[PDB]
């Protein structure tokens, strides 16, 4: 350990003295942090933080949600062992990311765990990185758009991708319901309807509240590029936040979710969407509602990795863009 | 409005109740357990046969895997359709038609007996399988109310129309070619979707293969099975391995290169202005299910089927 | 007029079994009517799908549904050793399940014990299926009401639920320690079997640790249990985390070395002579079941609790 | 001695060959594949029937998941016995019974003539199920051969005596009822070991409840069994629900309290002392198995019997 | 006409039997089990390698979680084809390659030497994996019986070319590189389809990205594939890791945003006009398998892998 | 005290943390991760080896299964000790002995370096495996710390000692035994259920003499046979029947049960344990982590004996 021209065969999250650069490891071992990278709490010189908030008390059918960060962490072992595709570089070599761990919350005091997510997200938002954050049910995105908001001003365009609009009408602001903390999202003014999208829409709501829709039979008919250009239409050059429910894949890709509903996107045309997403101002991002539980061969966790994994890289275009 | 457990505690056989997804009684889309037919529109019941399957059994826990699924789709109005079916339309869950396994030839008419029933109310059956011989018992009893012969379109990655000269038979693979040679249905105005499997002798029915889906898509499916049917009386059958085994692992025969759900519903839902007289939904096999996938598709497939009958029940189609 | 099939929702009668195919018709506790009609009633049985306060993995929330679903076995033959349709004789129903608002976690335990109170009315035994162990302390509060207080509490876990816990909190291993405050069960007449974790302070409550059963035995265990409640009010909350997790992989918290159902079949059938005037079945977790063992091991003992209480309805104990 | 293939590729019925474990083609125990039955001691077969069940369907491929959970068993000699069976005992795999599925009226008569074939050869029939129904054509045509009536020693948490007064249905619950009306087996010289489900009408059949094994213990049980059956030609049928769900998840009709498999294998291989005319193993629903373990259990019990009856041809 | 248990009972290895598709001898699409190559067409054997794998082991299972998830295939006329193909072509399971795992540095020659050996017969070889690994002494063995270089056609989410100067090394990912290195395959007459991970030097063999098979199509991609060909004598690799995970769940490096079974298959069933010598379908684990899924995509590759040789022998 | 993530936060070796026991860094026992062996007691360390499997592979996942297992017994004081052993005893999590599996012959000499390099500490090694081949490198390089021959404490139902440069982990204690590292006679086998033509004069307490005469009368028998003598102690976790073990490569019916297993265990305080390693957890194999579970409680009993002997020195 510190040796002079020391190797790091095996286990970088925990050995690598900076937070640049990939190192050896074998697949089926090692430290399995997201990506493999560095496991801190320092963020000084760090560009993207990765944490995971276990949150699955605000699930309306299945739970299991809790266990999704650790699964989307295990998940990922196989992208950090090659560069990215279609990519071609090694995000690691000039992208500072590092990962967090979790946002800790005492579950058995519910109406704490709203306060803890905002501080959580707040905390690492002081050091001007940006948040990439796995979940957990998607009542977490509504305590980090709070944060969110603090730091890049309101209201923020949202790139929601969903089986569901998750804009139910709550009348209570208290609930922990992550159907409707979009609802109570729009009516704080936290996000812009009218700069903000919903993709892969197959659940209905009377009120929708303005937010553009393509729904899934619509991304179906269309295909990706019109998608991606349809959500860069929307959005400008507004600072938007990333929102991806593991549900918006078809049941086939991802099983491993709480709230299934048939006829969803394929992994391929999520993939294609996100990864054009370079024009777009992303101020922070998530990926919320695996549930290992209902997971088969870790395919929706993997899914989920290649999600974030993609939304890292788009980052790393951004930062190498503008040196 | 009730809280809980509506299937058991409405006095109507309209309306839906509150209910905790994950919780209830698990009766198809929470509708009303009854035996009583009177006024009502559609007759959900489970036919749960597996002893006619020439693969894997497991059909026989299929109704309660579709009932099962079905929790999510009582929760919001069905998409796209944007109404609640069951303010306008009386459904209910009727349970299962009872045999007597261990008497095998006895089965057959005990589903004539059991669709016979039901249809004496003039309610509509949409029946869950089990495998899909019980689609033959059940086409023998709509012939007796609707006329014969009646249009088919089946939904399958199989014709089950391999040849069978033995009548008693019980074959989930040959009950259409008993029942093209009983002439239940005629071949030239029925219609199947999805196949995947050779026949010497597709006996004339239409046949759309999986690949002919893949390359001209389901709006031209729809309108060719459309086409196909004109103004006739149809039964709409789906097994659910028509769907791809990425799509539907739960099931007895999976072949692999069929639908997706998004094509199979895009082409259900279209399909309103069919005279559909009675439908089902096959060959779920629970033990082969990967976290209920398989039984989910098949749900959305029997709501879609409610909803188009809600439709027509509301005077638009 | 023996009825063939779905029983559950035809029957008129609360006495008396119907025909059931195994595989197929309505799902409620060993296939019992569904009604929320307590008049006449010696048992109800319901679910309480809970887990907001489970501390490792959740899906206890799904117990109930699991536990009826693996209840249909025994719904087919007379329960052994006892020999008996206990129906004939004990009136028992599915009452279906307690609602609540898990979006609002503080009013979890006050609909609970709402529950609790309005079907003790009746004067019907509670047969309760969870759901997580925290369920067991508002259903203490209202037997504690009709019963008097303190309680003998008959505790099988691989967990004492006794650590201390200061404050409104929701948590699965903190309600005991709440209950013995609370002075709703007496310690010195209380008994935890099959314990096998660490409590600085069990609160008097004798423990008969797994090891403790392991050498000891079955009928040593039941002796000791008889021997601590005697004569007084007992509620018996059996977590099914007691059985060792080859018996139970489907649950929250599983700790290796516990007991086998063998060994807790055998204690619980031969508590006949105890006063037990309530009981729950919890923690069964089915997403992390297999083959459905664990909610059998559950069904299980609920039966035998239920064969309990027939006996003593016929005056036999 | 030839690598990889034996069951396919050794001349002789005798003898084992070396196999990695993970691959070879899958025949029970690695014994030869094959329908000539001259100089054969014991027939391994399958009858892959799940018609007859009332809960969960499966069993129709138990044969296959047994066959493929005995790879291990084939590399070593089995414990605590020490001699490789197919030195001395010649075994072969037959494949499986054939029927039509869709005349189900044809399948009780197809086991008859499947078994009367077979035992025209003397050979000794170890099948492998399938539900629990094939062990009632397979007791008609062990009766013919044998005499009757048969002890049976019959392991199973189901008596499987329920009355039935209809001859041809099938029913895998009340075909040892059409058994003992039939003259088929001795109830006072029949013994069944693991009951944990009720009967009126146990039909006088000495029963070893699950409770009773578990009080008893292996070597009491073995001994009562012993007494029972004394030197009667006996057929043993081991369903393996007789092992608690825990130990046999793989199966249609679970019910919670029973045998470990180191308390059945206890048993079984304490039996050389019967006169063992035939046996089977039934019930394995691969379907409802986990890692394999129920057909892992079920292989052990078909390979102890395999062993008795190398230890019955040496005495 | 047989009835069950054709693999072990046909007397020639034209044909086939009745099964029911539950039971039966498990050979791959039920053809007959035989080391005899006389008049052979196809040689289907199995090398149920995984000690190469970068991931997930469990490759050594494949070849027979591919023969059992070949029943229903074995039942009815291949689709679209339409005909039997084992009226015409004759196709034979050999087993598996052995090889001495605890040796590793002998399996790379075991491998060439089971190939030299069928390859003499002049039968075809279609081989089951296994890790990728195997497709390297599988080309050397093909390499001197039909020339060097060969034209690949490599269906793969991974190139498998990544750099690697160590001779001996046993490693999946990196054998292809050594087969261009070797002068074994012709990277400009070579084409890998479904790729979706990055090298820094594909080594000027053609590459269609998953991203560009969704984007034109499966006749594009058959079209294009035969363009790069041309007449060369083609080995098909076809690594089941090339569909999504969805739909090959069963594999031991799932990458996200693969090719449906549908899209592989309508290219593999367009491939009558490639001069096809030999064949493999490799990295089907079945520890990671759902429902069969992975194992029947592969058996469903291997059948018509099986069609285009019997149209090429008829043409 | 800390909340959440205590393996990558805590400045001490010593104490615990609070995780909420669905989330946190998933480190065995959530001790923390490092590779500085100053002043530690015990280093868990895992060895993710399959190469040498005779039947079902996926061991190579076994250390990763038994840290996530692992999360509930960092909950609570263990059971029935009563004690935090992480106030007193001082626990890493190394994480894993890398090595180039596609050069197979490097591993052995890589896994003698690794335990080579962790017993320079003076610190003891519990293992992860992994199959049980690991066992062979690691007892070499115990040799070499301890001195010839060591005493052998073996849970399987294999022996291991079937006569044989081979990677095999069925034969690598005949080598053992033939090479001069442990003896027999002080050695002893507990669970073993398969045959050998010659067990080489271990003693051997069999699955069914097990069941027969008990976990106190084993372990009294256990205690006997080593005496003082320095030992190591290796637990296959195919000892346990396939019902309380289905994730394993090489599954045996008429095994122990974790009870059987873990009252054993518990119970060799008097031992000289000088090292021990938990192998041949196959996580593709495992039904809702309970092999892993039975394999995690078996390396926590071990972390408290060594508490116990740290107290006791
Ligand atoms: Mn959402
Ligand atoms: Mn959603
Ligand atoms: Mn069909
Ligand atoms: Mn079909
Ligand atoms: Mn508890
Ligand atoms: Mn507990
Ligand atoms: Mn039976
Ligand atoms: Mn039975
Ligand atoms: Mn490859
Ligand atoms: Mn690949
Ligand atoms: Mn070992
Ligand atoms: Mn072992």
């Amino acid at each position: 350990p510190g040796s002079m021209n020391e190797t790091l065969y095996g286990d970088g999250a925990i050995r690598r003295p900076s937070v640049y650069g990939s190192s050896i490891e074998n697949t089926y071992a090692g430290v399995l942090s997201f990506m493999r990278r560095n496991y801190t709490r320092d963020l000084d010189g760090v560009d993207v933080v990765v944490s995971g908030v276990p949150l699955d008390l605000a699930t309306t059918f299945r739970s299991g949600a809790r266990l999704g960060p650790s699964a989307v962490r295990a998940a990922s072992v196989q992208l950090a062992e090659l560069n990215p595709y279609p990519w071609g570089f090694d995000p690691f070599d000039d992208l500072a990311v590092i990962d967090y761990g979790d946002c800790w919350f005492d579950a058995h005091h519910p109406l704490s765990i709203k306060p803890a997510i905002v501080e959580h997200a707040r905390t690492i938002l002081q050091s001007d990185a940006r948040m990439l954050t796995l979940g957990g049910d998607h009542y977490i995105t509504y305590p980090l758009l709070i944060a969110h908001a603090q730091k890049y001003g309101k209201p923020l365009s949202l790139i929601h991708f969903d089986a569901h609009c998750d804009t139910w009408a709550d009348d209570a602001p208290d609930s922990l319901n992550h159907g409707t903390m979009f609802y109570k999202a729009v009516k704080d003014g936290l996000i812009d309807p009218k700069a903000s999208v919903q993709v892969g829409i197959r659940t209905w709501n009377d009120d929708y509240l303005g937010i553009n829709v393509l729904d899934a039979a619509w991304v179906h008919e269309h295909g990706a590029r019109a998608t991606l250009e349809r959500i860069e239409s929307i959005v400008g050059g507004r600072p938007a936040y990333l929102t991806f429910d593991i549900d918006c894949l078809d049941p086939a890709f991802a099983p491993g979710t709480g709230t299934p509903v048939a006829g969803g996107l394929s992994s391929a045309q999520a993939l294609a969407i996100v990864r054009g997403l370079g024009g777009v101002n992303l101020i922070g991002a998530d990926v919320v509602e695996v549930a290992p539980a209902y997971d088969q061969s870790e395919i929706t966790a993997i899914a989920a990795a290649h999600v974030a994994c993609d939304l890292l890289c788009l980052w790393r275009q951004r930062k190498a863009g503008a040196r």
